[PDB]
């Protein structure tokens, strides 16, 4: 019943898309496709602020009201499509992470990519 | 006591940065610096959707209100302004976080969209 996206890109070669849904309070799923990631395990996080204005440093802290998403695994052409089910990601109520950041690391759980968690149409 | 930012790109030469500030439920102050613009007035608009997957088209429509007015680029394409509105919440259900503002190739009401950014949480 509510849904989000987020669009990222970086200081890199690393970009894709997020889209997320949520029904009512219930587990949030997540559907991922980032590329140009080197082949192996990458962090992928919920971080505090959707600041961009300093690249992916402007994010801030890995986010926590539960922010960390795991990792995400890239294949042998750089590519991670994975989708996961996650309960700690609201997208309503003060724990929101709409207007926060998904943040995609260099290093498994050095900010590749990142993109502002936005609205996207129901 | 709440703050927001966009960073506003676009497939064009216009890019820059937009902070939002709100008191309480009052009136949101909206700091503006957009450059690679053409010389005057452009419209500067709330869109429903923070959504940038397909450029600023998938914004989606103006949002309600949603009408900033317009900007004023200067002669060397900087639009550079402090705007005060009142029905720009930062809180609430109406609220215009992780929704997107997008500065228009004309003046408003506007042609293409040049450039937009999905609103997003700044701290402090
Ligand atoms: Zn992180
Ligand atoms: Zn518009």
């Amino acid at each position: 019943t509510k849904k989000a996206v987020a669009v990222l890109k970086g200081n890199s070669n690393v970009e894709g898309v997020v889209t997320l849904s949520q029904d009512d309070d219930g587990p949030t799923t997540v559907n991922v496709r980032i590329t140009g990631l080197a082949p192996g395990l990458h962090g992928f996080h919920l971080h505090e602020y959707g600041d961009t204005t300093n690249g992916c440093m402007s994010t801030g802290a890995h986010f926590n009201p539960a922010g960390d998403l795991g990792n995400i695994v890239a294949n042998a052409d750089g590519v991670a499509e994975v989708t996961l089910v996650d309960n700690q990601i609201p997208l309503t109520g003060p724990n929101s992470v709409v207007g926060r950041a998904l943040v995609v690391h260099e290093l498994e759980d050095g900010r590749l990519a990142c993109g502002v968690v936005g609205l996207t149409p129901i």
